[PDB]
C-alpha cells in the first residue's frame, strides 16, 4: 500500500490515449497490425547496482532491453509490465526501480499499464530483488523488418552505446574483484568508474522509428548477450558475411579499462561486451548518407561500421 | 591468466540449450495468427480477424506461495499450468480471448531438466487456453538464488472487442449467480496451507485423503476456464465474472459488482471439497476465514439473467465444468456486498 500510492502517478503519467487486466486499444494508423512482444531481466547488473547502492536507473535498463528488441522489427512500443519479486519489500528500493521504469517508458512512448510485487521470504536473502519486464509493440504487417532484404553490398551503420548497457556484468564483477579498486574512487576520463559501469542502457526507440520512416532499412541488430558474434548473424541471410571495420570507431574508455584490468582477449571482448555499439543497421549503400545525417542530427552517435558481402564462410562475422 | 565469461558468467548457452530442447513442445502451442520473427528479437502475432475494434488485455502473475510448497514436495510438472491458469482466467473476466503468453524463468544455476518440466507445464496450460507460448527469458543469477530455488513469472495478452468489454455495468437486481467448481485451492491461500501443515506436523505425502495423498489435493493444477467462459459469452448474455483468487468470496465478488448491488450466496448449493474440510480441521480455521483465504470449491462465479440459467448450465456442464446455481444478485441498500447463507 505504501508503494502503490508512490507509484500510481507513474502509471498515470505514462498513459497513452489508447489506454482504457489493463486495457489498451491499438493505434488507429495501423490497418493490419501485428503484435510484437518480448520479456527480459536486467541481469547481473542488478548485483552491481546493489553493491553500489544505486538503483535509480535499473528500471531504465529493464525497459530499454525490452523496447530495443521490439523496434528491431519496426514495432512501436505500446505498453509495458513488470514483475517485482523480492524477499522483504524495501519500499524505497522498489520506488526507485519503478521510477526508472517510468523514465524508460516515457522515452519509449509506451505506457506502464500493469505490474505486480511478490514477496518470497525464503528464496531471496537480504534485500535482493529480481524484476521481470514485458513489453508489447505494434508494427504494420507490410512494414515488418524480416531481414529478407539484406543483400550483398549493404552497408552497416552502428549506433553508439551509453556503456556496457546490461550484458557482461558477470565479467565486470570478476574484473573488479581481481583488480581490487574502488569503482566510486577510481576516476576514469573525469568520471568515477562506477558511473561508466552503471550508466543506463540507451533507448533507441524514437531514433529508429524516425529512421525507418525516412530510409529503407533491411535489418537491425541489438547487441546484447553474446555481443557481435552472437547477435549480428541473427539478422543475416544465408551465404552472407558481415565485415566490421574495427578502425571506424574507438571504444569508450570503460571497455579499455575492463580489457586491461581483466587481461581480456580480443574475441572475448566482442562476445561479452558491446564495446561501444548498441545497435547495427543494415541498409543499401545509396541510403547511408541520408541515414547518417538523420541519426547524428537527432541525438545519436552513428557511423559506418562495416559492410555485408556474399560469402559461404561459416564465420558469419569478421572484425578486422 | 585471461579473464573470460567462463570464470563466472550467466552461461547464455545453457539458456540457448533449453530453447533447443523444448522447441518442439513450444511449437505445438502455435496459433494460426503467430508469424515467424526475424531472429527471435520479438514474437510476432497478428490480431484475430474476428475483432473490428480489438482492445488488448494484459496481465502478469506468479504462483508465489504455491511454488514454495511445490518444490518442498519436489513436484513441478503442474506449477506451469498454475502460472498460465492464473493469467488466462483473469483475462476472460473482462471477456478477453487469450492470444499469447510469455514466461520469465530465473534461478541460480540452470537445471535444464527442472526448467523443461516447468516450460512443458506452461505450454500445456497454453494448449488448454487456446493461446500460444511465443517467447520467454531464462536468467541465471547464481548469487541471488540459493540452493535449487527458481522463480517464474508469466505474462499474457488477450483480445476483446471494444463494445464487448465486461465491466459489470450490466449487472441487475435479479441476476442469477452460476458457479464453476474448482480443482482445489488453485493458487491462493498457500501461506495458510503451509502454516496448517506445520502446526499439525503433517507430511502431505504420507497423509491419505480419500485414497490419495494430501499433496495431490493441495498441488492439483488450477482449472482453466477459458474455453467454457468464452463459449458462455458467445451464447449467453454474461453480466459479470468473478475470479475467486486472493481474498476469497469477500474480496473478489464485489470487485465485479456495481455499486448498490449485493451477492447472496446459497451455501447449501454445494459442499466443500474434502481438501478444504481437511485444512479447516487441521488448522482450526473459522469458516469466515475459510471463505476469506480459500475458494472453498468455487473457482469462478458468473452473473447472468435468470431466464438464461438452464442453457448456461447445460453449456458449461457439457464442457466438463462443475456448474450450479450458487446465488442471486439484489440491490444492496448500503449493506454488505457479499452474504453467505
Amino acid at each position: 500500500n505504501a508503494l502503490v500510492g508512490r507509484i500510481k502517478g507513474v502509471v498515470k503519467k505514462t498513459r497513452r490515449p489508447e489506454v482504457m487486466g489493463a486495457l489498451c486499444a491499438l493505434p488507429q494508423k495501423y490497418r493490419e497490425p501485428v503484435l510484437v512482444s518480448g520479456t527480459d531481466g536486467v541481469g547481473t547488473k542488478l548485483r552491481l547496482a546493489m553493491d553500489l547502492k544505486r538503483h535509480d536507473t535499473i528500471g531504465i535498463d529493464l525497459v530499454a532491453m525490452c523496447v530495443n528488441d521490439l523496434v528491431v522489427q519496426g514495432a512501436e512500443p505500446l505498453f509495458f509490465l513488470d514483475y517485482y519479486a523480492t524477499g522483504k519489500l524495501d519500499v524505497d528500493t522498489a520506488s526507485a526501480v519503478i521510477s526508472g521504469i517510468a523514465e524508460g517508458c516515457l522515452q519509449s512512448g509506451c505506457s506502464l499499464v500493469g505490474g505486480e510485487t511478490a514477496e518470497m521470504p525464503g528464496m531471496y536473502h537480504g534485500e535482493d530483488y529480481d524484476v521481470a519486464g514485458f513489453c508489447v509493440g505494434v508494427v504494420e504487417k507490410s512494414e515488418i523488418i524480416d531481414g529478407s532484404k539484406v543483400s550483398d553490398g549493404d552497408v552497416l551503420i552502428a549506433l553508439g552505446s551509453s556503456g556496457p548497457h546490461s550484458n557482461g556484468y558477470s565479467l565486470v564483477r570478476k574484473i573488479l574483484e581481481v583488480s581490487g579498486c574502488d569503482p566510486q574512487t577510481t576516476e576514469l576520463d573525469g568520471k568515477p568508474l562506477a558511473d561508466h559501469l552503471l550508466a543506463p542502457t540507451r533507448i533507441y526507440v524514437k531514433s529508429v522509428l524516425e529512421l525507418i520512416e525516412k530510409v529503407d532499412v533491411h535489418a537491425i541488430a541489438h547487441l546484447t548477450g553474446g555481443g557481435f558474434w552472437e547477435n549480428i548473424p541473427r539478422v543475416l541471410p544465408d551465404n552472407t558475411q558481415a565485415v566490421i571495420d574495427e578502425s571506424s570507431w574507438q571504444w569508450p574508455e570503460v571497455f579499455n579499462w575492463l580489457q586491461t584490468a581483466g587481461n581480456v582477449e580480443h574475441h572475448e571482448m566482442y562476445r561479452t561486451f558491446n564495446c561501444g555499439v548498441g545497435m547495427i543497421i543494415a541498409l543499401p549503400a545509396p541510403e547511408v548518407d541520408k541515414a547518417l545525417a538523420l541519426l547524428n542530427a537527432n541525438g545519436e552517435n552513428a557511423w559506418k561500421i562495416g559492410i555485408i558481402k556474399a560469402s559461404d564462410s561459416e564465420q558469419r562475422v569478421v572484425i578486422e
